[PDB]
């Protein structure tokens, strides 16, 4: 109970009162636990290297019952494990009673050890101490091997999740491996990474309620970025022809499984590229990244929870392209004539929505009805492959350049994986006269457009959702180390 | 005037009325201007390769036609330039009048060229067009180099600065190279990059905060002032070498080593102490400078490019100066502990008054000690970087107590020309000794109660390091879009 904490705390003072330092300043270890496993895993059973003295550190995770002369522990570090085998005959009795010194050790204690490497008779690789020193004590009782499935402890105290549940470490290692692979993928193709402001006087290139915060001395209100699209395109104007940013953005809406207040986005802008360049980019990149992580283009994913049978997602390129308006017009068996915000085709969409018992949009704007219609009739089209929804109407894509053969449409693409969007890209609108809100946009961006934005293609990736799919998670809370929670 | 803009706009609409697209969608180029220069730079003077046909794009930066059949242009991309030599005799009259088509071009227009490589008789590397298309017009007059030394246009329209001042490009390339070098340097050493949250409930981990309201939780959050706390929690969780490079926020005054957001890199290194962190700083700064410059000694105009430069040598080791001992030596006073006693407080206020230092208005001991070091120590060395070390425990509430000198901590701070670029220490890991767990929050404190190994942490100021390494004396010159008033 809380008695355990009280008792370990008082134990700590007792050691201080005997002039022992239960938190020493520095311990020079010679080798990591992984390095140890690598160098000594091929020893023979019962074999010892009793003249090779090592200093090693780790956390005690298992304490097995005292024999008269032998003590056994599990020691872990960097997500790996060796055994401690403390034998009375090898103990340097000059530095204290064997029994009392190893009786102090508790599960969760961090120790440093002076000893030699060797194996059990049974063959277990272990370090044989001569001396072990407490280095930092764990004052509470740690959960047991499978005792930590309570989500709240894993998110409000992720150090425990990282210590107990083997998988979580792999999940965040895989997250970093993905961001590394993305950085080096853009870097090898001549792209140039930059940092643009988190605070501005306007929210950027999407639609979302912002976070407001007050700069005091300047007595102004600033808004957290909802995207990076605008300053990065300005940098394209400045002749940084391949540019990207990997960092946080903020959107002040509701938490769910695919949506967190702050999330990690990566945007890139690519001068003289277009829609088709970006299609191939996405095919290239997801296929290579999956193959880089798994040795295959096929992975398995628990779309409907770990309680249910998973599905196979195949990242083999090319992926399918589905035209949003045409495909809605084909599934619904109706025809939507432009303008899409006609009174008549707005009412046609609203009748599709009422007839299929689909919820209707808070304001029934054409863009929001088309969005809802795609959400119900397309976005779960393919669940065994990523696919692209393409050629969105101009009324849904205020910064996408107009389609070069299909009037009213844009050269835009979104990629979906199990029906959740991971990717948003288009041929960038670069005619300042056609960006008709220059008469969530600001004059600095629009003015920059008048200096000549070359024909460019831009892409934005949801890093969190991609990580979810590649680490078999159903909630964004499992790929963010410190998800934000209600108290 | 603005008349130039109005006329360029009319020109655009007139091309559109004549069925010409002045913003085509896609131009498929064969080669970049850098690749062009690298590939044809050793052609002979006056030589041509008119049977190898290239597509290339760029920004037209010079438009000095001369002759009614020869037109000369400057073309830049990716920071490099070639000449465009448009000769009537190579023009494809089938795609439009030569003169008519080339009269349209203006300084700033982005264009695509179909042509062949060669050198002029003078030897100027050039693309020779058969066809030139407008891809995106520059509707404004571009300023020339002289025109852009106004600080405000460089900060308010950095695309201009990046187009006109080739200094600027180099600066920002250098900042990215610095961050690359740092990421690679940590990764090679076993370090694990993570992201920890930008908004927290606690004000921060190390100044006033930015407040903001989270709507879906009816809550107020604070932008992080440092990454120290969650990263130490990752050490508790067994990520024994961890780091983060991102923005932190400080709601304070704008001065040219101080911006509301700036880029920090903090790492935590389990089983390392103060000494490991000194050695790390020496290795990193020496190797980084050598990586960028092929030497350890750099020039830097501390007072601007108008005054004389000074030399900084980064060859290791750097000097270590112990703060209180040094203040005591210069002031010829003895500040004995506790440093917040009335007695020593008035010694320090007497020194401030006697030397006419401004007094820190909440005159705490920590503030005073800080003001004293800033006045007597912090610009001791300006020819070499140096460390101020062993700060009093009262200035360092998360630094582990000095293992031999009572009342001090195992902390270090590195200064270059008297501005601090990193702050590091042996970490305080005894929960009982962090005497607020009864700036900090309960989450961090409890996590200390689960066992923080002996650890050493370090924080770097990325912007300031870049300032010194790109010869700037203002932070706004190393930040692409510094915040200004409208
Ligand atoms: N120039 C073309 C588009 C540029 C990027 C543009 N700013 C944009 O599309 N942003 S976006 O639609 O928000 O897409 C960002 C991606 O990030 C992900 N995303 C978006 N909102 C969230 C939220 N709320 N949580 C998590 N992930 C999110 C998802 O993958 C999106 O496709
Ligand atoms: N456990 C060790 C401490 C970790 C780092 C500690 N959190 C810290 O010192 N944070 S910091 O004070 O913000 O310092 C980080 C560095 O950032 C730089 N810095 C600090 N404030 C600013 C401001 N405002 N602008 C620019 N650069 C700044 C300076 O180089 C500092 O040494």
């Amino acid at each position: 109970p809380r008695l355990y904490f009280e008792n370990r705390s008082k134990f700590i003072q007792d050691q201080k009162d005997k002039g022992i330092n239960p938190y020493p300043h520095k311990f020079e270890r010679t080798i990591s636990i992984p390095e140890f496993i690598e160098k000594y895993k091929d020893l023979g059973n019962g074999e010892h290297l009793e003249d090779t003295i090592l200093n090693i550190t780790g956390r005690i995770m298992r304490v097995s019952a005292s024999g008269q002369k032998l003590r056994f522990f599990d020691l872990v570090g960097d997500g790996e494990k060796i055994q401690v085998l403390a034998n009375y005959s090898f103990h340097n009795h000059e530095k204290g009673n064997f029994a009392e010194c190893y009786d102090k050790i508790r599960r969760g204690d961090i120790v440093g050890i002076v000893g030699f490497p060797g194996k059990s008779k049974k063959g277990e690789l272990s370090i044989f101490p001569k001396e072990t020193i407490l280095l930092s004590a764990c004052l509470h009782m740690l959960p047991m091997k499978y005792g930590l499935k309570d989500t709240e402890i894993r998110y409000r105290q992720r150090y425990l999740d990282l210590l107990i549940n083997e998988s979580s470490r792999h999940t965040f290692v895989t997250r970093t491996k993905i961001i590394n692979f993305l950085r080096n993928f853009l870097n090898e193709r001549g792209f140039f990474e930059v940092e643009t402001p988190m605070m501005n006087l306007i929210a950027g290139g999407a639609n979302a309620r912002p976070f407001i915060t007050h700069h005091n001395d300047l007595d102004l209100d600033l808004y957290l970025r909802i995207a990076t699209e605008l300053p990065l395109k300005m940098l394209i104007v400045g002749g940084i022809d391949k540019v990207y940013e990997i960092g946080k953005v903020f959107r002040n809406e509701g938490i769910d499984n695919t949506h967190n207040p702050e999330f990690t986005s990566c945007e890139f802008y690519w001068a003289y590229a277009d829609y088709n360049d970006l299609i191939k980019w996405s095919e290239d990149f997801f296929s290579q990244l999956v193959y880089h992580l798994f040795g295959t283009y096929k992975i398995s994913y628990n779309k409907d929870g770990p309680e249910n049978q998973p599905i196979e997602i195949d990242f083999t390129p090319p992926y399918p392209k589905v035209s949003i308006v045409e495909e809605i017009e084909k599934v619904t068996n109706t025809i939507l004539e432009q303008p899409f915000d006609s009174n008549e085709t707005i009412e046609k969409m609203i009748n599709i929505i009422k007839e299929h018992k689909i919820e209707l949009p808070n304001p029934p704007t054409a863009a929001k009805l088309l969005d809802q219609l795609a959400s119900h009739f397309i976005e779960n089209k393919y669940n065994d492959k990523p696919f692209f929804i393409v050629e969105h109407p101009q009324i849904m894509s205020p910064l996408a350049k107009y389609h070069r053969t299909k009037p009213g449409l844009t050269e835009r693409l979104e990629m979906f994986i199990c029906g959740k969007e991971v990717l948003n890209a288009y041929t960038e609108l670069n005619d300042p006269f056609k960006q008709k809100e220059c008469f969530q946009l600001d004059s600095a961006f629009c003015t920059s457009l008048e200096y000549g934005l070359p024909p460019t293609g831009g892409l934005g990736l949801g890093i969190d959702r991609i990580t979810m799919f590649l680490t078999n998670k159903n909630s964004i809370k499992d790929v963010i180390l410190f998800p934000t929670m209600r108290p």
